[PDB]
């Protein structure tokens, strides 16, 4: 039972990490480019 | 154990609504600003 929880628990981290690295980087190409396009 | 893997969730849901409370602070500023530099 803690295996299984951990490895979700695992599963979440790497999503949530995967998707804040995408929001920032979008934020930073948004900030990068000019305003206009 | 249970111990340590509560205080693991506690950190990750600590930093996640941490990052939370940031994002939505630049979005707020970039709604009550407008997008003309
Ligand atoms: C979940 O999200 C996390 C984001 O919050 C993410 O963590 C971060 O991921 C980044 C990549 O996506 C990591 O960036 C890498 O940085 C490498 C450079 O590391 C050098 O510095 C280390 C220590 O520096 C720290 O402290 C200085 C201040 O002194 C600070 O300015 C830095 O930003 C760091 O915080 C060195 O580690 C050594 O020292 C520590 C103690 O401080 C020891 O514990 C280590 O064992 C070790 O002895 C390290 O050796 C480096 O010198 C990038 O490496 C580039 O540069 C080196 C030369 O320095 C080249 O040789 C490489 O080829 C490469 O070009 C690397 O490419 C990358 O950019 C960032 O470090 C992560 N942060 C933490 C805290 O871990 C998680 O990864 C993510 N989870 C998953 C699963 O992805
Ligand atoms: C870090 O993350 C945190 C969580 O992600 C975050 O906290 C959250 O903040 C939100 C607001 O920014 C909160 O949303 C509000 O919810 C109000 C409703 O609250 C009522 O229920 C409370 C109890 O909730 C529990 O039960 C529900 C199911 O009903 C469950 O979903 C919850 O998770 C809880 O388990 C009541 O609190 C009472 O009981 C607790 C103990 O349980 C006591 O400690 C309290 O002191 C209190 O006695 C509360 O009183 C409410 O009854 C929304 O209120 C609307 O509805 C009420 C009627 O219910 C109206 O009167 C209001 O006018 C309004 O219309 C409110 O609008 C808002 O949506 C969210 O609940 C918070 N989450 C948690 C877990 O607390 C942190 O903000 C974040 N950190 C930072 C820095 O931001």
């Amino acid at each position: 039972s803690l295996f299984q929880t951990t490895v979700e628990l695992q599963g979440l981290i790497d999503q949530i990490n995967s998707t804040y690295v995408d929001l920032k980087l979008l934020n930073r190409f948004e900030n990068y480019i000019k305003w206009p396009w």
